[PDB]
């Protein structure tokens, strides 16, 4: 059990092993950049906010720890360490997560075509991985991407520039059991914005968002209406003045023709029709980066716990177990 030291950093207390030095806020759970003396690398350390205050909090704490413990891929955030200042379960009331620091987010950054190719490539690559484990990200947007000065990119999730602008229309719509494909919609939104420097859909609310969305992709067609269960959704949509799908080549003029082609395949209204991460990787746009033998899938991820209703002390204790059983990577 390492030796700990405590500190105040903007109202919050931090009690971290001595191996981590030069703590310095980055954003607020609270996150701090630090120097990891054991490995020579700058890190990010996230102190979970009130991890066991309710059943919701406690389950969310367990959810993120379990998940981050499973993520082992270059384009997805991983765990360098997890620790608590607690010497037993009774004492356990604080969780800290450690990861490789990256320079900035993609919100902080119009780019060259070679840059978007590499950036979107890596997003699709981590997403292929995440999707193979049956995880949907749900909240992909430029600030959920960490990018370094080498342009190396990791997918993460702060849970805090409006989420809704990147959000798939079906979610704007409280659709039941939507799928992985919601993330590909997000990636197309992101890719567009890197190509143009402009938010593709800067909607002022959920209704505006869809109005802006339909204006580009057009109103749902016969085949898509067949699949709408909701009668009020259906009447409303068919009562709308119909738009045809714009020509993306006219919308994204001067963009690599292959970039435009890919956007057409991502930014489809019917989510069964969207290209997948696996498929997209093989698209001609990523010719200079694609390598089928280095685009790995995840070990299976069991999230059956999601359907369990447990007591705060049961989530806490499960989390405790996951802290204790943690094996640092090489
Ligand atoms: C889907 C995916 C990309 C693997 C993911 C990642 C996260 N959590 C994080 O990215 N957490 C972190 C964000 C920012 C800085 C961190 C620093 C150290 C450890 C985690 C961090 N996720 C997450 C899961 C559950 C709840 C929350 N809030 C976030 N989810
Ligand atoms: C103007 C609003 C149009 C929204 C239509 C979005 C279509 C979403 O696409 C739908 O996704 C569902 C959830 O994954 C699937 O079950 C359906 O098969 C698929 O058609």
């Amino acid at each position: 059990r390492p030796t700990f030291y405590r500190q105040e950093l903007n109202k919050t207390i931090w009690e971290v092993p001595e191996r981590y030095q030069n703590l310095s806020p980055v954003g607020s759970g609270s996150v701090c950049a630090a120097f990891d003396t054991k490995t020579g690398l700058r890190v990010a350390v996230k102190k979970l906010s009130r991890p066991f205050q309710s059943i919701i909090h406690a389950k969310r704490t367990y959810r993120e720890l379990r998940l981050l413990k499973h993520m082992k891929h270059e384009n997805v955030i991983g765990l360098l360490d997890v620790f608590t200042p607690a010497r037993s379960l009774e004492e356990f009331n604080d969780v800290y997560l450690v990861t490789h620091l990256m320079g900035a987010d993609l919100n902080n950054i119009k780019l060259t075509d070679d840059h978007v190719q590499f950036l979107i490539y890596q997003i699709l690559r981590g997403l292929k991985y995440i999707h193979s484990a049956d995880i949907i990200h749900r909240d992909l947007k430029p600030s959920n991407l960490a990018v370094n000065e080498d342009c190396e990119l990791k997918i993460l999730d702060f849970g805090l520039v409006a989420t809704r602008w990147y959000r798939a229309p079906e979610i704007m719509l409280n659709w039941m059991h939507y799928n992985q494909t919601v993330d590909i919609w997000s990636v197309g939104c992101i890719m567009a914005e890197l190509l143009t420097g402009r938010t593709l859909f800067p909607g002022t609310d959920h209704i505006d968002q869809l109005k802006l969305i339909l204006r580009l992709v057009g109103t749902p067609g016969a085949e898509l209406l067949k699949k709408i269960s909701s009668e009020s959704a259906r009447n409303y949509i068919q009562s709308l003045t119909q738009m045809p799908k714009m020509n993306f080549a006219n919308v994204f003029i001067g963009a690599n023709p292959l970039a435009v082609d890919l956007l057409e395949k991502m930014l489809v209204l019917d989510s069964d029709k969207r290209i997948t991460a696996a498929q997209a990787l093989a698209h001609a746009y990523f010719a200079q980066y694609h390598d089928p033998d280095d685009e790995p899938v995840a070990d299976p991820y069991d999230q059956s716990f999601e359907s369990r209703d447990l007591l705060i002390d049961e989530w806490k204790s499960l989390t405790y177990d996951e802290v204790i059983s943690f094996v640092p990577p090489p």
